[PDB]
């Protein structure tokens, strides 16, 4: 009944900061170097005092080596602190059991994964193999069902314990396969790695994947952050219910934020924590990454995470008291641009492509996900009705939504689906339902929704819930002004259509528990990587598995009650995952976009670009780094490779010349 078209082209964005494209193998390689070096105080005060082993003995025989050619400013010098500001709060250190550490780069820096993809924003080539990280190399069998994966060899956790296949296997078996454990982020279900996929240990430094499909190369991306970031099994395994008398809740909570020096494969280790104030990390002396001159990374000795608000991160970065921000809330754009416009500004600000998007997601489970009551169930039935979805999207004045956030060329009309800023995007394949409130009102009337009590809100027919008013709950992340503003705008627009929408505003952790547990009717959410990049966590594009979709999961352990268009989307996604043909992949994403946007798998709210803000004293920041593409800029900028020239260094270290203490002990260790 609606006059659909394609979305109008947004205003031209002079998108400052162009990316310097490079080839995949210009960034790093694994190899032995003839000599290695580290900060002088480690050698003088720890090694020479017999308190820490010599550096060569702490490194793998073949460490990960960053190639100087890809370094924007070349080889670094030691020193200084990276000062981050975050809106989140740590629950504890058990990432693989689903605890948040506060976001804003903390878990990104702690939890290293098998592969790495965030720095791939600088590779234009199709289609790029994820960078090796904890997995140094891999080989496909001739038939394409077997993937032999070789691990970094001789690397150690920050506490000196060997990193090997046991850590990989513990994550796979006891975190992924185990249905009672859910790693942080809402993903990492077994089917995210392919239906029926198995993983086995060959030896201490070799694992073997077996896939049902032939060459499903897209799963290498799933082996990067957030889905395959192994934890220290020697510490975690004795707390797991399979190997102790602990319950799953006791395993999840065994490492509270106060527990210091949690072993990591990351560049820095947590050494201090003050509630609602600060987390301090110190350099990991067992870090397994070096530069081409043999200097053990990171260059920065310390990292701070000030516990504040997300809006304060922007404020502190432009003021110069914070060193980094992802300017991603349009309500903060004008004030930030004003401060950045001063030539004496301590920080540089640079917008990227339009990769920040928001969708309204409707719960499509009519078979019990989140155990809904009679009211909840009737909403799942409306959600699954295509005429209802068409009315909701048509009742949205998308120009007004964008203007409510910020004026100017930032926002773009966003019907939903793949972001307009990504290479797989096809405007002609994007179904746009223009603002048509009258048509939206007539469509709801056609499915039996009419105002029978004179209050302007539509009622169910007499047969459903005694003909009461339709009432829909809207789950919102209370940590962001943008999410709240979009939710408030959504309530207003729905009231004009005649639907009563009630906001359920929760902090990040509670919001995640309600979302992943399926305890929602509708929710407002900022897009994740599958919509900004397609290639990162591709399984999230459709219900390919019982728990891969953000808005259609099945209760444990029922099958999905998929609608025909969702089955079509799932088939396209599985075909894309196993394709190495560039023309076929591009065509499949055109088909995917059309099915998504025609059927309204989700309903787009708005889309706009974000800007990376970084203190000017840092060297090695890549030009044109986007705030979000394969992952957040905290990962993409490669913080372990950043450095500050000696004459520009800040004097901000809270534990200078100190190293992390033992897991569960007081805090850091000194030389005297
Ligand atoms: O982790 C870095 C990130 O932190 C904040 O975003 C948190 C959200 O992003 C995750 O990908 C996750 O899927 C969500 O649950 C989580 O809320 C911040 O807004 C970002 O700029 C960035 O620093
Ligand atoms: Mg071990
Ligand atoms: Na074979
Ligand atoms: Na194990
Ligand atoms: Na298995
Ligand atoms: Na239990
Ligand atoms: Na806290
Ligand atoms: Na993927």
């Amino acid at each position: 009944a609606f006059e659909t078209t394609t979305p109008p082209e947004p205003p031209q964005f002079p998108a400052e900061g162009k990316i310097n494209y490079v080839a995949r193998d210009t960034i790093l390689e694994f190899k032995a170097l003839p000599s290695y070096s580290e900060p002088d105080w480690i050698t003088e005060k720890f090694e020479k005092a017999g308190k820490l082993p010599p550096l060569k003995e702490r490194l793998p025989e073949e460490p990960l080596v960053y190639k100087t050619g890809n370094m924007p400013d070349g080889v670094g010098v030691y020193g200084d602190t990276m000062r981050h500001v975050v809106g989140g709060r740590p629950e504890g250190w058990n990432y693989i059991a689903g605890q948040s550490q506060g976001w804003g780069g903390i878990d990104i820096a702690l939890s290293e994964c098998l592969t790495r993809t965030a720095p791939l924003f600088q590779v234009d080539a199709k289609d790029t193999e994820p960078l090796p990280n904890l997995a140094k190399s891999w080989e496909w069998s001739e038939d394409g069902h077997t993937l032999t994966m070789h691990l970094v060899k001789g690397a150690k956790w920050s506490d000196g314990e060997a990193f090997n296949a046991d850590d990989v296997m513990f994550y796979w078996e006891d975190a992924v396969v185990d249905p009672n454990v859910s790693p942080l982020g809402g993903g990492a279900s077994p089917e995210a790695f392919g239906e029926g996929t198995t993983l086995k240990k060959i030896d201490d430094y070799t694992v073997e994947w077996t896939f049902k499909a032939a060459f499903p190369k897209q799963y290498l991306y799933t082996m990067a952050y957030p889905s395959f970031c192994p934890g220290p099994s020697h510490i975690l395994k004795p707390q797991h219910p399979k190997y102790s008398k602990n319950t799953y809740n006791q395993f999840k909570n065994a490492f509270p934020p106060e527990y210091m020096n949690m072993p990591v494969m990351g560049a820095w280790v947590p050494v201090s924590y003050r509630p609602d104030d600060l987390i301090v990390l110190r350099r990991n002396p067992y870090y397994w990454k070096v530069d081409e001159k043999g200097q053990q990374l990171p260059y920065l000795n310390e990292v701070h995470y000030k516990l504040s608000t997300w809006a304060d991160r922007d404020v502190q970065a432009v003021a110069g008291s914070g060193d980094f921000s992802n300017l991603e809330q349009p309500e903060n754009f004008v004030a930030s641009l004003k401060r950045a416009a001063d030539p004496n500004a301590p920080a540089r600000l640079a917008f990227g492509p339009r990769l920040i998007g928001y969708n309204l997601q409707m719960n499509f489970s009519a078979n019990g996900w989140g155990n809904p009551d009679e009211r909840g169930q009737a909403i799942r039935e409306l959600n699954r009705n295509e005429v209802f979805r068409q009315a909701v999207t048509s009742a949205l004045d998308r120009k007004a939504i964008g203007d409510s956030l910020v004026k100017g060329p930032f926002t773009a009309i966003y019907p939903g689906g793949i972001s307009s800023g990504t290479s797989f995007y096809d405007r002609a394949s994007t179904v746009y339902y223009p603002f048509n409130l009258e048509g939206a009102k007539a469509a709801l009337a056609s499915i039996g929704l009419k105002d029978t009590d004179g209050d302007g809100f539509l009622n169910f027919p007499k047969e459903t819930l005694g003909g009461r008013n339709v009432e829909i709950t809207l789950l919102v992340n209370n940590g962001y002004a943008t999410d709240k503003s979009l939710a408030e705008g959504l309530v207003g627009q729905m009231a004009k259509l005649g639907l009563r929408v009630v906001i359920h505003s929760l902090d990040s952790n509670q919001r995640d528990a309600a979302h992943y547990g399926g305890q929602f009717d509708w929710l407002v959410r900022r897009n994740s990587t599958e919509l900004s990049s397609v290639v990162q966590n591709t399984e999230q594009l459709a219900p390919v598995g019982p728990r891969t979709s953000w808005n259609h999961r099945s209760p444990e352990g029922k099958e999905l009650d998929l609608m025909p268009f969702e089955k079509e989307m799932a088939d396209i996604v599985r075909k894309f995952i196993s394709s190495q043909d560039n023309a076929e992949r591009a065509d499949l994403m055109k088909q995917y976009q059309k099915v998504y946007t025609q059927n309204l798998y989700t309903i787009g709210l708005t889309e706009y670009p974000g800007a990376l803000i970084v203190n000017k004293r840092f060297s090695n920041v890549p030009q044109g780094t986007p705030i979000f593409m394969f992952n957040w800029a905290e990962d993409a900028i490669i913080r372990e490779r950043l450095w500050v020239a000696a004459d520009k260094q800040g004097k901000y270290e809270l534990f200078p010349q100190q190293l992390p203490g033992k897991p569960g002990e007081g805090g850091p260790i000194n030389h005297h």
